[PDB]
């Protein structure tokens, strides 16, 4: 199929990108270099991952080497929860731009819908371990994001981990100037997100699927959690196509018209994950993979469940 999807701003976003959460600073530079060489043109970043400077070094080297031109790359970062206050949004964006060594971002996302107390700590906690919320509401944060488009810092703005009521709040904002281009959410065969995806797609919002392999390096993994990569039913579908299970898990969201951003720092796996354009899962394989849904979420956090804007109390 097409390798890019059209956003509501007229820009084309590559459907496969490289994730960078948990990529150590001493390895992410090489990872990104190898990815660009092999053909990736979309990199998913965030300030909170604490490695944007090192991503930036990789991007600059490949621009300087003339392997790629800036306009061919699609670089995404995210506004952290401690910067939801209207006056802090621009500064947070500029810090990211400085670390990545760029003069504009292609897409800037609100990372989570919940605002936290501003400060140096990414997760400010109270004396009993609850996250300290800020009194900012998401509509005011959105207005600040829209000003970054007008100022030329970012080409498109979007959201991440927003449920459908939270998306609706933005779409019904008085004076809405730029609709969200993308909603980046957790999506894989154990959390298929049919309802939320259909909602978003109906509204012309592109969905990006994160943790498509089930994030087996997540820091809070437990020894007897489910493993997608070792699910024997998925292994059988892979075997039938002579692909790896990872390749099947990456191709899956592509055929649902989603963008997908697997993470790897391993050069062989970076190349393997890119070889997904030469095969098709059947309708039958797609429906079967959808049937494996268990509403199991990698990305959730108990310390934040008391926040009024925590997204996962809703059905979708
Ligand atoms: N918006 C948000 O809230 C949100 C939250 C979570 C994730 N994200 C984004 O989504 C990206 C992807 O999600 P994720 O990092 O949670 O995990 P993921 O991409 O589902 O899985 C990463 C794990 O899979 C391993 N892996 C990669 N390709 C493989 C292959 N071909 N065979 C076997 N193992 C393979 C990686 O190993 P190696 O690295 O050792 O090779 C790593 O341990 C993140 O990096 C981040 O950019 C955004
Ligand atoms: O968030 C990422 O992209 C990947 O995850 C993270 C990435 C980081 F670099 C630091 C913490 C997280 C965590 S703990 N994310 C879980 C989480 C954070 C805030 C809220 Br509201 C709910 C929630 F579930």
């Amino acid at each position: 199929m097409a390798s890019r999807l059209l956003l509501n701003n007229g820009a084309k976003m590559p459907i496969l990108g490289l994730g960078t959460w948990k990529s150590p600073p001493g390895q992410v530079t090489e990872a990104v270099k190898v990815a660009i060489d092999v053909g990736y043109r979309h990199i998913d970043c965030a300030h909170v991952y604490q490695n944007e400077n090192e991503v930036g070094v990789a991007i600059q080297e490949k621009l300087r080497e003339q392997v790629v031109k800036r306009e061919e790359l699609f670089i995404v970062s995210k506004l952290w929860c401690t910067y939801h206050e209207k006056g802090l949004v621009k500064g947070a964006c500029q810090k990211t731009l400085s670390d990545l060594k760029l003069d504009y971002l292609d897409l800037y996302l609100i990372h989570w819908p919940t605002g936290f107390k501003p400060g140096k700590e990414f997760f400010p906690l109270d004396e009993s371990g609850n996250v300290v919320p800020s009194d900012t509401n998401i509509l005011d944060t959105w207005a600040a994001m829209e000003e970054l488009v007008d100022e030329g810092l970012v080409k498109a703005i979007g959201i991440s981990n927003f449920n459908h009521l939270q998306v609706e709040m933005i779409l019904n904002k008085p004076g809405l100037k730029y609709k969200p281009a993308v909603n980046q959410i957790e999506c894989h065969p154990y959390l298929t997100q049919e309802k939320l995806i259909q909602y978003c797609q109906s509204k012309g919002i592109v969905v990006t699927a994160y943790s498509p392999l089930g994030s087996p390096d997540r820091p809070w993994a437990k020894p007897e959690d489910p493993s997608l990569l070792e699910d024997p039913r998925i292994k059988a579908i892979a075997a039938k196509h002579n692909k790896t299970t990872a390749q099947v898990l990456i191709r899956f969201p592509m055929q649902r018209n989603l963008v997908v951003i697997p993470k790897s720092v391993t050069p062989e796996r970076i190349a393997e994950n890119f070889k997904v354009f030469d095969f098709e899962l059947s309708s039958q394989d797609m429906t079967t993979l959808l049937s494996y849904n268990r509403n199991w979420r990698v990305c959730a956090l108990l310390s934040c469940t008391s926040h009024k804007d925590y997204p996962f109390h809703e059905e979708f």
